[PDB]
């Protein structure tokens, strides 16, 4: 909408106070004009018709329980925008500052979040399995990264290309979580998963097997559930990424870590310059090696570490 840029204040899903960029025209809307062509947050009002209504508030204060998922969707979309712009020189998901749209309060008791081809969508959770999913910065960044992938490599959402697609979203979700530097880790969704159980998460990049996901190609799933295991086999690539960054010895194969920033550069380059819609795991290895070669040189530690990490997870 047309209006003037304002700064509201509210509380997120975890009870933390933050400022949010809003727009004033009779109401204060969740429309941040400070980033690209805007970040817009919508109320789906417990229904499934999208996007719903652009979020409108009378007083620019967002401290109601109902406000919390909107506050975080809006704020964490801003953090994710900042990560891509500041770290990778990428302007929004399309590279041309496309407006970023999110809807919260999607459906009832909805234990998931997604990119629907045009916007991000967040359930509130059922209160036991999840609290509202926009409370997780890794979750928000995971979803926006699906848009980045769709505009770049275009990895088809099934089988190995789909598992790469998922891993890319987990990887950048995590790198954005580290960028914000509030309780960062290599787990996915810990801030919104199971409020009654401490210490768990949906997936682990450092040890995917802790939640039954494969950490080696020999353990890959090849059935038809989950689009051919896209959220399962992502563990193999998540583990490789974790090893590239942090190092370790995995099934007897030692990897020299090179740190998160270099992991991000290598995978961002792979995603945007080398991967294609049908890339498989072997092709991802080749793309990562070439990307590291471009950035650091063929004789570099970085190239050597990429090879070690893919060796460790059985991907040649
Ligand atoms: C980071 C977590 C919190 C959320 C994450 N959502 P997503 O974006 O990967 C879901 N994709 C999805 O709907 O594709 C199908 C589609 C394709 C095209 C258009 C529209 C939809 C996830 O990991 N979801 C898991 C479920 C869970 C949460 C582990 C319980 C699962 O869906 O298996
Ligand atoms: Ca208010
Ligand atoms: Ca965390
Ligand atoms: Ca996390
Ligand atoms: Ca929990
Ligand atoms: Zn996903």
């Amino acid at each position: 909408i047309t209006g003037t840029s304002t700064v509201g204040v509210g509380r997120g899903v975890l009870g933390d106070q933050k400022n949010i960029n809003t727009t004033y025209s009779t109401y204060y809307y969740l429309q941040d004009n400070t980033r690209g062509n805007g970040i817009f947050t919508y109320d789906a009002k417990y229904r499934t018709t999208l996007p719903g209504s652009l979020w409108a508030d009378a007083d620019n204060q967002f401290f109601a329980s109902y406000d919390a998922p909107a506050v975080d969707a809006h704020y964490y979309a801003g953090v994710t925008y900042d990560y891509y712009k500041n770290v990778h020189n990428r302007l929004s998901y399309d590279g041309n500052n496309a407006a970023i749209r999110s809807s919260v309060h999607y459906s009832q008791g909805y234990n998931n979040a997604f990119w629907n081809g045009s916007q991000m969508v967040y359930g509130d959770g059922d209160g036991q399995t999840f609290i509202p999913l926009s409370g997780g910065i890794d979750v928000v960044a995971h979803e926006l990264t699906h848009a980045v992938t769709d505009y770049t490599a275009g990895l088809i959402y099934q089988n190995e290309s789909g598992a790469i697609n998922e891993a890319i979203s987990d990887i950048f979700g995590t790198l954005v979580e580290f960028y914000a530097n509030k309780n960062p880790d290599w787990e996915i969704g810990e801030d919104v998963y199971t409020p009654g159980i401490s210490g768990d998460s949906l997936r682990s990049m450092s040890d995917p097997a802790k939640y039954g996901d494969p950490d080696h190609y020999s353990k890959r799933y090849t059935g038809t559930q989950d689009n051919g295991g896209v959220h399962i086999n992502s563990g193999i690539i998540n583990k490789a990424a974790y090893l590239i960054s942090q190092g370790g010895t995995h099934y007897g194969v030692s990897v020299v870590g090179i740190g998160r920033d270099k992991l991000g550069k290598i995978f961002y380059r792979a995603l945007t310059q080398y991967l294609t819609p049908t890339s498989n795991f072997s092709q991802l290895r080749a793309a990562a090696v070439q990307s590291a070669t471009d950035l650091y040189g063929s004789t570099s530690q970085e190239v050597a570490s990429v090879k070690q990490a893919f060796d460790a997870v059985g991907v040649k």
